[PDB]
């Protein structure tokens, strides 16, 4: 199908039981590798990479329709309508997160459970809210990455990614990083870190997990307490004792048995 190989989609199993999983800037499916293994067993796996990842072709990125995190939504929807899936456990990581509650305020029906990793409803910090980023500190990123783009992947890498700088989790997400092109990766870094989804938390209603590392360069632990007193839903907060902003790739011994137990079991 067009959708399914636009955007990469992999699905493992069958029946009634569904996992769906979204990954962040920068990866792409491959970020759940640990993960996927022991889901298998108990869950049909929806695996897809997002609209500019570099897996996928730069001819269908519509600069207008992903100019907003609904442009993302739209097309996970689409996915789950494509692959009949009338219910799902998504899984979002990073911008994923944010994509999954989207796609549930047109569609709460399609989902009973997001389990967000490495969530934020808004990076920039302001008298009131404090996200990880000022402005201009924003701004001299999006300068780096539109001076050289290659070295602002290579710098970029074991910041995001955190822990040894020489890891193989670092260079997997600095090759990552690198296969996009470079006026998409600027567009979407520049999409996702001026978004704010702060002001419609208050309307999701399906439960929401929400997880990260206690050390996450994008994600100050202030912003897993902010999501869980301002989502509608009900909500469990579980701050890791991992560093980094992909630690399901690059921790997983000590994050894949709690994404698993948040996926496991219900509040």
């Amino acid at each position: 199908g067009v959708v399914e190989e636009a955007h990469n989609v992999k699905v493992i199993g069958s029946g009634e039981a569904t996992i769906v999983l979204g990954h962040g800037f920068g990866t792409d499916q491959s970020v759940w590798k640990h993960l996927v293994p022991h889901l298998v067993d108990d869950y049909r796996v929806v695996l897809y990479d997002n609209m500019g990842a570099g897996t996928t072709n730069p001819d269908y990125f519509d600069f207008d329709r992903y100019s907003n995190l609904e442009g993302y939504s739209f097309d996970l929807i689409a996915i789950l309508e494509d692959l009949k899936i009338e219910s799902c456990i998504f899984v979002g990581h990073s911008v994923s997160a944010m994509i999954g509650v989207l796609a549930s305020l047109n569609r709460p029906d399609l989902f009973s459970k997001i389990v967000m990793i490495s969530a934020s409803p808004r990076y920039v910090n302001d008298v009131d809210y404090q996200g990880g980023f000022e402005q201009e500190d924003l701004n001299q990123l999006f300068e780096a990455i539109r001076s050289n783009y290659k070295a602002w992947c290579l710098g970029f890498a074991p910041l995001a990614v955190g822990g040894d700088m020489d890891s193989i989790a670092v260079q997997e997400f600095s090759r990552t990083l690198f296969n996009m092109r470079p006026d998409i990766a600027l567009s979407v870094g520049q999409t996702i870190f001026q978004s704010d989804m702060r002001q419609i938390l208050p309307f999701v209603t399906v439960p929401c997990h929400i997880l990260q590392s206690v050390k996450d360069l994008a994600v100050p632990v202030v912003v897993s307490e902010y999501l869980h007193a301002n989502l509608g839903c009900e909500s469990v907060v579980e701050v890791i004792p991992s560093d980094g902003h992909l630690p399901q790739l690059s921790s997983p011994d000590s994050v894949i048995p709690v994404i698993l137990r948040h996926i496991r079991n219900d509040i």
